[PDB]
């Protein structure tokens, strides 16, 4: 039946899976203690001002006032009371026992000031809990490479292969693969490149490196005249110092945040003359993917042990003679 | 007249269209009951603390106080009153009947604590109603494929074709098409690929797969020597087990979120020797698109019933002899 | 001197320039009247509830209460008072004259409910003023095409050219150009394509269509054997029904929102045998761009009046004989 | 050992490194004084209204009221008191001394109005402190070009080279390089291009311009028949007026904001017959990058002083004879 329903939906089911710009990430909870401190500082500061004012105006000795005398702020009898009024103003709780009066302009202006300050402050609190909210780090890896890469024969050509798959049913828009052989080398003129990155060809020029990934795919590198692996046999493989890097880029269907997935195979991690265990099965009305067979491989004794280079050379001696 | 006005505007009119990172999507309204619970828990907790304090300080028996005795918080006569003061503090309603006094530091500190807690809490409430606000799922599909794909003759070549169109007047920046024949196969060496994805060529190498989509377009795949459809005739079509996938990627003009539109044609869903009904008409000063003709097709009896492979083979026998 | 400073900075100066997902864009100010309505509805509803409660409990006739009788909410003497208490609760103004008491659980629960409701409501208000805040429409066009396109001779080849430029000093990351001849045509087999889009080659295959745009650039299309313009002379130009579309895509340096800039030239809008007036001048220590010369052009009488096709044909008759 | 751990992690360590849409960026702190003004204006306006009402209703002479007379708003004895009530309403502090009463509908409606206004206002305040919060300018440059570019011999070919490196351990998804020779020139037909941008080939056609950048890389431009540098020797280099631009695009792993890094080399800034000092060293279990050697270079006297053009020409005279 259908691999892709007419609406784009996929027919597969997955089984058996195991300046201050730095302030956005500024801290885990240290920002919370930071803001709690921000408040405390502002509350204590304005309380001291209100207490200074009540002290000077002489309210401390007549906090409630009377017919002849009106406090700047009612009911401030000390610094503790002062502290309270400041809080109630900024928090805008405003119980009202401590209350401003029309007497002192300085006091009124001070409330006016404290109100704006207070607003700005928690306004920023929402911004910091915005930044730190969505600006992640450590996004779960949705993509997977076979633990090993395989060298075997497919359709007459000798090929290095490895597997990639999505752990999520979510699609990868504009996905493409790359590979490089990495190793030190010395140029013809005797120049030293400590680690050289040599492209390994997955089909870029025809755009076959463009992939549609639903179920796990085996990526093919034909080893040929233009391959850095052209002169390598199965024995060389248990010798050589080279390492292969593999990449899969693309964009998460939901985010449109381009992703780059990486992994590596040492010469020692490449299994010659093997093949991957099929991960995809058809059961009646729909397709299943058994993810336990992902890394699993099996020997193909009929696989030639020599290098692709000698493989091709031999062909012509069986031609010429 | 003009297809594209000098300012970029398009001249067409459309007619007849029918960790906790998972918390962003955490729920529909279960988050609302979650937060309502968050509040309730904090309100009840602080009320119990205030009630514990009023109990110990002995306020329950003299809630209003007198000349010789001052409560930590005025007017707490029970747990219900206690509950109320907690609410009024956090909500910052602060009716003021239940009111803090300068007596108990513990109480003052508790208010101080409850104020910061309360702020943080709803600060987060705005973040959750941020995440859940714009982080969508199920974005309406703006793109469309003809229900069927057609095989006919164009400009001398035999071609598999299918239609794509935008349901919205909104443009697709950097849009491109891809296609693959999907089917099981067994390699020369006898290896089984359960479902193989073979590229179908829409013109990638010349970059003709890059498209400017205003009105609906017919996508052409020339069936030639290098096509997987090269050896297929009209009769094979009512036999074969293959399925074709089609893709259109690009980015919504507004969002710049790369989109990937999918659809499929079974061999059985491919109509041989047909053509699409034109969707675009010119009326005087501007262009119309009649979207009722989108999926509509018609027979072209002059269309050859054989495979493109034999089509080409025959040419040379009418050459040689 | 330098076009690009060693830090990447550019040395040019510019002169003489003239479900409810739809709710994000839901309205201009109709959303503001919407929310104002949202509040009003909630305020009136809860006030009616509080008034219902005060009515039943018999508070209307003893609003202040006394030694033997305690109202659910103090000082509710009517619906107007009721309305007020509801407001003061939700707004959390809480003057305190109308005040809740520990008597009626129903009332307490109602306050509890109204508090959460109120919070959720304006929480959403911040989300709507978030969506409608940054989710724009009508982004100012930063990119510009010469009003006309020119056909002239450059470096021995006959070429259709047109100009593009940035109105902003801001760079375009990964910018590239495309062009298409648009016109109706009838296929060899007699099929009608109402408007056909034919690629015009700006150098894609070598990736010369990739451009670095600081000062305005002239885009070149070599008219050759593979060009749809190959058979066109200056006289044909004052006849033909074809139109040319031009595109420039890329991403705004700041936004990384891919942009697609469009414009068109009718055959009648193409000026044959002309050239563009240079927009870029060097003055001593830095480069200026005079944007008044952008669309300006001048005749080049030495320009051949014939089609590039006959231009090439003639070459060989002056070869053969 | 490993360059890339099996999970994608990199094995290198770095050492020795030194309408109103314009309102988003509208100002540094001028927006803060703007909003503070926004509040003040609204507070003063509503206070004047409340004062107008209290004046007309005759409350000024009986602010507290009595058995026979009820003020619209209690305790407004002047404009200063009026100012206060307005503040306490909007801020929702609501001390309660100045308090609304059920008498004047006009007043009630006014409170109702002031409440919604107040909410909208600071709602917007959160949006402006949203825009101005994350919409940056001046993002730190994470990418680096060698101060100079080198011409030397590698693997038999004469090549212009320059270095690029990431200052951050953060990866660049889909990174690619470009280069252009920039200089004035006059066309065959005698047309003047003030500054011409000529592509310099870094391997685009094979997609070798696609790079995987962990440690700093040397970018190679083979100087050959198709190079604008083909006819240039070491002596020409101390003469010529040309400048070379270099670009590196790609997307920051975290942001997915495409970045374009630029830099330039004047003919005078190109060091002929040199090579770069290796920046990468292997110490036991892991790789180090010494960033002090980045710009450092050394002479290679064996480097030919002539132009690649004559280099190749000479080859055939040592062939022919
Ligand atoms: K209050
Ligand atoms: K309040
Ligand atoms: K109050
Ligand atoms: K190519
Ligand atoms: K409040």
């Amino acid at each position: 039946n259908r691999f892709v329903k007419k609406n784009g939906q996929c027919n597969v089911e997955f089984t058996n899976m195991d300046m201050f710009t730095t302030c956005v990430d500024i801290r885990w909870r240290y920002m919370l203690l930071l803001f709690s401190l921000a408040f405390l500082v502002s509350w204590l500061l304005f309380g001291l001002i209100f207490w200074l004012i009540a002290l000077i105006h002489g309210d401390l000795e007549n906090p409630g006032g009377d017919d002849t005398f009106k406090p700047c702020v009612l009911q401030v009898n000390g610094f503790v009371a002062a502290f309270l009024f400041s809080i109630e103003t900024q928090t805008t709780i405003g119980y009202g026992f401590r209350c401003v009066t029309e007497e002192c302009p300085l006091a009124v202006f001070m409330v006016v000031v404290q109100s704006i300050v207070g607003c700005i402050i928690d306004s920023f609190m929402i911004g910091a809990i915005m930044a730190k909210m969505a600006r992640p780090k450590k996004r779960a890896q949705t993509l997977l490479f076979s633990h090993n890469a395989v060298v075997a024969m497919r359709d007459g050509k000798l090929c290095l292969m490895w597997r990639v798959g999505n752990l999520r049913k979510s699609h990868l828009v504009e996905a493409h693969v790359r590979a490089q052989l990495i190793k030190p080398r010395i140029t013809e003129e005797g120049e030293y490149i400590p680690l050289d990155q040599i492209d390994i060809d997955v089909g870029f020029d025809k755009g076959l490196d463009r992939i549609f990934l639903v179920s796990p795919i085996t990526i093919l590198h034909e080893i040929n005249e233009d391959s850095p692996l052209f002169g390598i046999s199965r024995q060389d493989l248990e010798t050589d110092d080279f390492e292969i890097v593999v990449i899969l880029e693309g964009m998460v269907e939901a985010t449109a945040m381009t992703t780059q997935a990486r992994s590596s195979y040492l010469a020692s991690e490449i299994l010659w003359g093997h093949r991957f265990e099929p991960v995809l099965f058809e059961e009646k009305n729909q397709y299943k993917v058994d993810y336990s067979h992902f890394h699993k491989t099996y020997e193909v004794p009929s696989t030639p042990r020599c290098s692709a280079k000698d493989l091709v050379e031999n062909k012509f001696l069986l031609s010429n003679s």
